[PDB]
Formats: C-alpha cells, structure tokens, sequence
C-alpha cells in the first residue's frame, strides 16, 4: 500500500520520525507488513481548499485489495487524526482518494503482483 | 471536487489570482459552491511532452458525479482556455485526467462522503 | 500515454536525456507515437518505501487501451530496468500504478479523445 499527501504546511512543520509513523500506522490499519508500505510527503505546495490558503492536504491511498467503505471511514480517521496532531491541519481541510488496486495494475520488482 | 495541475512553466509565471480563479470557475462549472473545490498548483516540473520540453501541463480532475462524456469536454475547453490565457500553455500540450470517485472512497473530515 | 515518477533520488543524479529515454521506450512498449507520450519526473523527495529512505520510485502509466496483465508485466519489466540502470533505484523499491483511461475521461486539445 502506498501513501502520499499533498500539502501547503511548510516542510519545516513536519517532524522528524513523521514517515515512520506514517508506515508504521498504515501497516497496522490495512494488516499488512511494513515492508509493503510505501509513504509520501509532499510540503510547500500552492494549494487552497474551499477556497482558503489555510493549511490543507490531497491525499491518496492505494492498496490491493484492504479498500472498502467500513476500511475506508477508518483509514481516514486514523489519517485526518495524524495530519491534524503531527502537521496541524484540520481533518475538514484533507481530502483522502481511496484506489482498490487490481493485482494485475501494480507493477513492483520486474513483473506484477497478479 | 479537486483539481490538480503539474507543469514545466516556471513559479514567477503563475499569475497572483491564479488559485482563486480556478477554484471560482471550477465551482461554476461543477455546479457547486466553493467550499466544495480544491486546487493544486505545481510548477517548476521536469517534464516532457512528445519528447520536448516546451510548456506543457499534466492535470487531474476527480469529483464524486458532474464526470462524464460531455462534462469532461466542457471541463476540457474551460481549463485548457485558462492554461493557455494565464500560463501560455498550448492547449495541445495539456492532459487532464477525469475521475468519478465513488462516495466511499472520498475522505474527509474524519470519514467519507458515503 | 502519461508516464510519471516521484523519487528521493537527487535532482543531479537524474542522467542528461533521461526524459527522451523514457519517452522512446515508452513509445515502442505502448505502440503509440511518441508525441503523444508524457513524461514526468519528479526528484529529491521525501519519501519511505518498506520503513526505509533508501532509493524507491512511486510511478503511475496511464494509457487509453494497451493496459493489461501481459502487457504490465513487459512494461514493470522495461521501467524498473530504466529506473535500476539510469537511477540507481533497486526493482524491489519501485511501485508502478497502471491506469486504463476511458477516452471520455482524458482531456487535450479543448475536448476530450472521446
Ligand atoms: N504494496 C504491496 C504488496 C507487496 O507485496 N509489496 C512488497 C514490497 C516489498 C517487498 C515485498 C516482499 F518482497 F517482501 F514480498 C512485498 C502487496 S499489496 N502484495 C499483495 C499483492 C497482491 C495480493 C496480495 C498481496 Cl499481500
Ligand atoms: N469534494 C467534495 C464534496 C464535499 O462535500 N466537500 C466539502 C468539503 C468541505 C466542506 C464542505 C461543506 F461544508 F460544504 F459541506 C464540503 C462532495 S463531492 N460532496 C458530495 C459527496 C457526495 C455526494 C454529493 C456531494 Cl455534494
């Protein structure tokens, strides 16, 4: 599973450790070893949401499979919950995509996972 | 709903407004009120268009619903028109990827739009 | 067909032509004409793969049509061959996401390849 975030916070405002967190928190919440975590933090952007610079995030989330709608109301507390304590962005400024990946659609070490 | 341009064109070339026209055209052409909308600008790219690296641009637009055949062609000239009026992008130098999302795998403020 | 690739490798090491290397193979992997191939490059990021900041490449292939588990499994094999020889980015630290665009859902040009 794979994690990236999107945000106008200064990179200056990420703390040290957040991609470990970040993996560690994701392994747990979609069952999945944290040597298939792969995180993505993108600071300093040129955003706005709602119209608003105040600090936001895009965000996605890809899996195989661990995507659905209890899952996906989940992730996106544990997420919101980590973006607003660790980068100080209101969970009503994150929008999280949710992509249930097809085995065949990801590509990894030379081949595929189907 | 949430759009996204990549591009080569350089920072001191996007002009002021930028993100708040975006976001006033694109809550017209979604039909919604701005608190709906988010944009993501992103220069400086390293980036090539049929082999070259004249300005070009790599968009995304993903909304639950208001996608489809001839939405996404009215989104096409809208969008295109304010790249090659504000940035100078040509318009045949511009991809825009469409997304329906689902309402259960769209998060936000702590959950999702299901 | 749009290729994109985010990496923690720096800027400086992303070798001369890079971009034109991708957009040929592309080109003669997809079958389709290399003017219509996008390619994007996105270096010195901040980023995780396995819980380690070692080089890794999160990547996307979008394409109308030549998506499939045959034809994914040739390109994971082209890509990560390109991303280890020109990078220094080991195959198992390399995600690709493969997307098959409805025409519909693919702006250029004011309109869409519907
Ligand atoms: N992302 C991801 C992984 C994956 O296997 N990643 C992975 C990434 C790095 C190493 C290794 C391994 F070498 F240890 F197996 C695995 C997924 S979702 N694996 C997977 C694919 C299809 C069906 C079921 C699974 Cl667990
Ligand atoms: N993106 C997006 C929005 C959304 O509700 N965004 C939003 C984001 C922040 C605030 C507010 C609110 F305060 F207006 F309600 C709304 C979507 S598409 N809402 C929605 C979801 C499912 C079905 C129909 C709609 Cl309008």
């Amino acid at each position: 599973p794979m994690f990236i975030v999107n945000t106008n916070v200064p990179r200056a405002s990420v703390p040290d450790g957040f991609l470990s967190e970040l993996t560690q928190q994701l392994a747990q919440a979609t069952g999945k070893p944290p040597q298939y975590i792969a995180v993505h933090v993108v600071p300093d952007q040129l955003m706005a949401f709602g119209g608003s610079s105040e600090p936001c995030a895009l965000c996605s989330l890809h899996s195989i499979g661990k995507i659905g709608g209890a899952q996906n109301r989940s992730y996106s507390k544990l997420l919101c919950g980590l973006l607003a304590e660790r980068l100080r962005i209101s969970p009503d400024r994150v929008y999280i995509n949710y992509y249930d990946m097809n085995a065949a659609n990801v590509g990894w070490n030379n081949s595929t996972f189907a």
